[PDB]
């Protein structure tokens, strides 16, 4: 049919913290009934390591299979550029094709991170918006989650980075709450990992003024 | 590698102002000399119609052609869920390709406009950013402004929609200026552009106060 390949870089969260793993998928579509041989090779810098495991496919229900491999990094290997090549082989594939992925190149520049109020002409609804806004970082691999008291809030979602004019990246994060908690005084924070901040975690809160 | 065919739907802004003319562009790549004809076939709900505009073969350096069809849409057929499709013919294709295209099947939602001054601590910086918050809109077609004293403040990012857990839509649009502006109680308006909103058209004022 038409088996050709797709290679995916690690998570930014897991880059990061080395409690973590990152890992690189190089996932294979449509993959032929008849010879469903696919063969995977790796390549770190064209040095070809060893530690990458398979996996078992799936059916796409449109009569062809799905085949996907990963392979473990170092998390200072991956953020210092290093390159991850994925070949893959084949029994019944024209020829070995072939992929290559790598961290964006340039200067990391610092995230900065601002907390915004929800506006009071959305008071009078049931539930209000807390705004992070984090802008000027590059490169894009960024984290973002919102918390309270220590405990995780989970009703929030995270625009994708948006390329600036001066070449870095932006983002806005919104969490909704019951406006209820708000006024009460309660403490809310932004989280942001990214490589360029101390220790890849900065935080920055929000609250009520009285 | 046989013709492949791609559906264009119109601009956001173009549904929503009866001066703008809303299209709908049916593009065909990959049409090898062995065979460089092709037939255009138009269907609206099923209906075949016969108003398009089709321009004819282009080169394209790779050896093989790009055909082109446009067909001008009724803003309010757009508006009510009406389906273009548009059957692509070639003298070397199996069997002719078609595509349909519409406005998201859903029920319109009213966006929510606010919008908020900087935050105190970015006021550090020779440039500051207004933030205009647009929310709870379906579908996703959508179009955001900057403009003060009339004029257009041209910089600014809009971030593409993102759907919410309610299934409606929001986004984010920040006017960067220098905060030699906005101290001096400059107003800046952030205007949206959705089929919700009457007149589709609302505005929202930021100021320094
Ligand atoms: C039969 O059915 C098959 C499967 O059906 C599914 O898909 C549909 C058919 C759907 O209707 C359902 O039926 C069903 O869901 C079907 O296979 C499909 O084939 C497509 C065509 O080849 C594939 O499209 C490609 O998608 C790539 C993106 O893949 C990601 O996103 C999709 C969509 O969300 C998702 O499905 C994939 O899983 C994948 O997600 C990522 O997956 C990785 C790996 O798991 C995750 O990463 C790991 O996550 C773990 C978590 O434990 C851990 O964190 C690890 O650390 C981490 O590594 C990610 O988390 C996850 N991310 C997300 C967001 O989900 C596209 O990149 C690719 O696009 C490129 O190629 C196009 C042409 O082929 C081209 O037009 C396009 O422009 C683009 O080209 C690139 O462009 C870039 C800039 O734009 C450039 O930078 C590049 O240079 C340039 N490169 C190239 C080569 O051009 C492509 O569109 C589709 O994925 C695949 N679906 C599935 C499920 O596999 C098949 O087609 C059907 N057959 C027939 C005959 O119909
Ligand atoms: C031979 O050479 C051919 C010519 O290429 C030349 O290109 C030059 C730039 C240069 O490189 C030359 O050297 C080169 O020769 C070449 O043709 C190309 O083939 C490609 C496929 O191989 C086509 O790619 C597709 O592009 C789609 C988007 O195209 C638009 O945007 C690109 C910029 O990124 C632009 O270049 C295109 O021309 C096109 O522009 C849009 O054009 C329309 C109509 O003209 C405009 O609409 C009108 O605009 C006016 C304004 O005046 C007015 O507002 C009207 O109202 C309005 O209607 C648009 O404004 C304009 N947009 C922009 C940004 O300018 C991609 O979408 C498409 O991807 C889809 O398919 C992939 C599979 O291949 C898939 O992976 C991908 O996910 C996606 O699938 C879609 O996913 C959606 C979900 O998000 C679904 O909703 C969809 O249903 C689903 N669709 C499908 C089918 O699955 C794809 O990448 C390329 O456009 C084409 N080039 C041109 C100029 O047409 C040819 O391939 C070469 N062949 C060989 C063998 O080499």
């Amino acid at each position: 049919g038409g088996p050709s390949v797709f290679l995916f870089p690690p998570k930014p969260k897991d880059t990061l913290m080395i409690s973590r793993t990152p890992e690189v998928t190089c996932v294979v579509v449509d993959v032929s009934h008849e010879d469903p041989e696919v063969k995977f090779n790796w390549y770190v810098d064209g040095v070809e390591v060893h530690n990458a495991k398979t996996k078992p496919r799936e059916e796409q229900y449109n009569s062809t299979y799905r085949v996907v491999s990963v392979l473990t990094v170092l998390h200072q290997d991956w953020l210092n550029g290093k390159e991850y090549k994925c070949k893959v082989s084949n029994k019944a594939l024209p020829a070995p094709i072939e992929k290559t992925i790598s961290k964006a190149k340039g200067q990391p520049r610092e995230p900065q991170v601002y907390t915004l109020p929800p506006s009071r002409e959305e008071m009078t609804k049931n539930q209000v918006s807390l705004t992070c806004l984090v802008k000027g970082f590059y490169p894009s691999d960024i984290a973002v989650e919102w918390e309270s008291n220590g405990q995780p809030e989970n009703n929030y979602k995270t625009t994708p980075p948006v390329l600036d004019s001066d070449g870095s990246f932006f983002l806005y994060s919104k969490l909704t709450v019951d406006k209820s908690r708000w006024q009460q005084g309660n403490v809310f924070s932004c989280s942001v990992m990214h490589e360029a901040l101390h220790n890849h975690y900065t935080q920055k809160s929000l609250s009520l003024s009285p």
